[PDB]
């Protein structure tokens, strides 16, 4: 018969990266995260009222481009099921990140947290490196996932980590 390969994708041994889902940007529009294929990614939930939101986005933003020249990403997803994190517009979180310099997308739409999780980030909790002990579920906000060139969580820093705890690893990729 005609076709030569076909899959119904069952469960998570069919998903192997960000490249088997896509997230909404801040304006509404689909990401496709399949063009992370090739490109040294970086994966993690932002918010403007966190105690360390500028420790974060002062270091995000250099290392965007410091390695822009080699292929570095970084998906920021705003979210508030942690508490207190994100409660304004998302017209506000747009251009929030702009306050910062940041020339990468922000992103929108997404849950971390509860039965109705995004798939994106369940694929990556159900991981080696995102899996707890016990009852797993991110600690709290600006929780960072390593991705290697190849779309594969390599490893996962806690939310107190500064993007400079990635800048030791990311050199190794590429």
């Amino acid at each position: 018969g005609p076709g030569h390969m076909s899959a119904s994708r069952d469960d998570w041994r069919a998903a192997r990266s960000m490249h088997e889902f896509s997230a909404k940007d801040i304006d509404g529009h689909m990401v496709n995260l399949d063009k992370y294929r090739g490109f040294v990614s970086i994966v993690t939930n932002v918010a403007s009222q966190c105690g360390k939101t500028e420790v974060n986005y002062t270091q995000l933003v250099d290392l965007h481009a410091r390695y822009a020249e080699r292929g570095l990403r970084i998906l920021a997803f705003p979210s508030n099921q942690f508490g207190k994190q994100e409660p304004g517009s998302n017209e506000e979180i747009k251009e929030f990140a702009a306050g910062y310099n940041v020339k990468f997308d922000m992103f929108s739409k997404i849950e971390v947290n509860g039965d109705d999780a995004h798939p994106l980030w369940k694929w990556m909790k159900i991981q080696p490196k995102g899996k707890g002990i016990l009852g797993n579920a991110i600690k709290w906000n600006f929780t960072k996932f390593l991705i290697d060139k190849n779309g594969v969580v390599v490893k996962r820093y806690g939310p107190m980590e500064e993007p400079l705890v990635i800048e030791k690893d990311l050199p190794h990729y590429f």
